[PDB]
């Protein structure tokens, strides 16, 4: 039965972990898969993660199976996270969120429902995103089509080119947006232009899916989510699939929510049960450990205080790599200048560094980064900064 | 968009669950899902389980993802569980496990996995077999056909029947088998059964997939498994989907596995691959800490002394009081002869109820069951026990 299988290709993200441990030259730079590093170059446990453990430990008194939706507070914490606190959506009672397995499981599970509930025959994401995007909706039978997005040459967000692309997306369709930190390009919409995006939206009868995985490393928890609430005022019915993996670094714990808005409780109730029909056929049930965690912090002040303040921290670390970076290209002689990639938000950073140069550093210095050219900051520390400048000034 | 998006079915186990959190009438008698319960009625945390949790908080230092298949380790003792010790396979590098998010989340790898890499059109299933295996293989896109099995006349398992029904299996169909503790039924095949079901197997070219569980439940863990192992013996290639989400009383942490195995390292290395993204289109990567939890006990010497008697306490629970129910039934004048509860194993039991007589057990007594008549032996403590034998006698 096996026999003619054929190797699957490489994953464009995951795969550099392979390489990476099969590269025995030691001072090896990771900057490849979008996690987070201390000063230290470690991805260590939050400490608002692991009082929650000591909490959990002590007061759990049952594994026992959780609904098909998860944990309820999760789900309300998750709501007021997005929405906001005194959100209309919420007092109506017009939004549905399942916990899933990270925030690729809830793209997943938005997928499934999509394609065997609804006409959605098309998905349009941006170009460029993250590579898994496209993989995700064609194996749920759905077709993708990309929309401009990057200016390549002048490093920045062509609102005009990704207007008029979009034109060409008919009532019905699906427009997945990145909430913010636009992964790879971090290059996001200003509050004009997703006001802008909301009425189009609108208007051209789109359906919005939110791909929300990196609330909080722009600038802030509420101003991350200016984009999404915009979109919410305006809209009867959309998406949001969001992630707790980066924020919490809780990345292997798997959390994540996928929550589904519809006009009035009612419709949202109907649609949810084919939703949960999605999740039974697939995982059952969701993993309690990850998500427990999250409600425990986000529901009690002192955790959440705490919490708050470590993704403070994370996001103002990255923001000081960032122009570490730019200030050591130079200093080491840099062919061209890097200064817009102070402009740019999040872990990421389209480099503009070609498919070659890309393979180079890996295989001449040991610098790792996706073929795209997309570097993660978050990766760099003020030790690796030199030798890491030092093998991209080589490259120029 | 969800407009028109009709109601989903109540799941005919879960759905259960909303009844019971819907019903103010106290006394309620919950024998509905497979979970354990203790002499209280109680679904508690293993011991072992408290101690790994605790190991886990002191020496974890980053939650980094793991790979696409899970931790090695897991890995390593699920395959040492399933095949033995010094089993061929896995001296010859034949197979290849990856971590899911519980056995249904295996199950949904393993069909996923099929539909888009091989030529498999059908899955057989036993008549009856758990309600989830026709819905998770038709979500893949494969038709599920059935085989006799069980012989409601005689409460027992009607070799003949099923011999024949498979005669209309062809080559290159799926053939699913449950490892021990059939659900519903709880009859499982005897080891000289199960060998001409190998031979048989080999001879039809069937590939054959187990659904493993409640290792552990019948008889014992080595003894559970020799059916599986009569298989493995003879076949070049199989797939089990194993759970640990009983055996350890770890339901909602979702734990389980997906095991591949090929003529050969090479074949299934190249299978794996495709396995492997399968899940990253999925859920990307599963969750840690139940697995962690699993791998801590089973590799530790001392946890696992702990853990293998935390086994043999619920085996030996359910089985006495598999015997108080059949004795207090006649002693509560039951009409009917119910000994033959007493020949089958697992959780479960199959009690011969009608759709009716399940209703009314629920409407006027308060107490639970599956619709198929499908008993939790394992919900019954001998506090209990009194009042759901007087209203299975009042239906009879
Ligand atoms: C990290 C990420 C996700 C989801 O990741 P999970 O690890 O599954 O939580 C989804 N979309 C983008 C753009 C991401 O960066
Ligand atoms: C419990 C069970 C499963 C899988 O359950 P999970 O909770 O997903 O681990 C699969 N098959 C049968 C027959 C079961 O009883």
């Amino acid at each position: 039965m096996f026999e003619n299988i054929t190797t699957a290709p490489a994953d464009p993200i995951l795969g550099l972990a392979d390489l990476l441990r099969a590269d025995e030259r030691p001072g090896k730079i990771d900057l490849g898969m979008g996690v987070y590093n201390d000063e230290t170059g470690k991805t260590p446990v939050l400490t608002s993660v692991k009082k929650a453990e000591q909490y959990l430990l002590e007061n759990e008194t049952t594994k026992n199976y959780l609904g098909i939706d998860g944990i309820p507070e999760f789900g309300r914490c998750t709501q007021e996270l997005l929405f906001g606190k005194g959100s209309a959506l919420i007092n109506d009672k017009r939004a549905r969120t399942a916990q899933t397995p990270g925030g690729t499981g809830a793209l997943r599970v938005a997928a499934d429902f999509l394609a065997k509930n609804t006409s959605v025959k098309r998905v349009w994401v941006s170009n460029p995103s993250w590579p898994n995007h496209k993989s995700v909706f064609n194996s749920a039978g759905l077709e993708v089509r990309e929309y401009a997005y990057y200016d390549a040459e002048n490093h920045t967000l062509d609102f005009d080119a990704l207007i008029n692309s979009l034109n060409e997306a008919q009532a019905g369709d699906v427009v997945l947006f990145h909430g913010c930190c636009h992964n790879p390009t971090g290059i996001d919409p200003t509050l004009e232009q997703w006001q802008t995006l909301a009425q189009l939206s609108v208007e051209k009868g789109w359906l919005p899916l939110f791909d929300f995985a990196y609330q909080g490393f722009a600038r802030g928890l509420e101003e991350d989510a200016e984009g999404l609430r915009a979109f919410a005022a305006m809209h009867k019915e959309l998406i949001v699939a969001s992630s707790y993996s980066k924020n919490f670094g809780l990345y292997n714990e798997r959390v994540g929510a996928c929550t589904l808005v519809a006009a009035d409780s009612e419709t949202v109730d109907r649609a949810f049960s084919q939703m949960k029909a999605a999740i039974r056929v697939n995982y059952s049930s969701p993993p309690a450990h990850g998500a427990s965690v999250v409600a425990t912090i986000l529901s009690n002040d002192a955790l959440r205080a705490i919490w708050e303040q470590e993704l403070t921290d994370m996001r103002q670390r990255i923001q000081r790599m960032r122009q570490l970076f730019v200030n050591t290209l130079q200093e080491k002689g840099a062919n061209r200048d890097f200064s817009f990639i102070i402009k740019q938000n999040g872990m990421f950073s389209f480099s503009g560094l070609t498919k070659e140069q890309v393979l180079r550093l890996r295989e001449e210095f040991g610098v790792y980064a996706v073929a795209s050219g997309r570097v993660n900051v978050a990766g760099m520390t003020p030790d690796n900064m030199a030798p890491l400048c030092e093998a991209i000034v080589a490259v120029l």
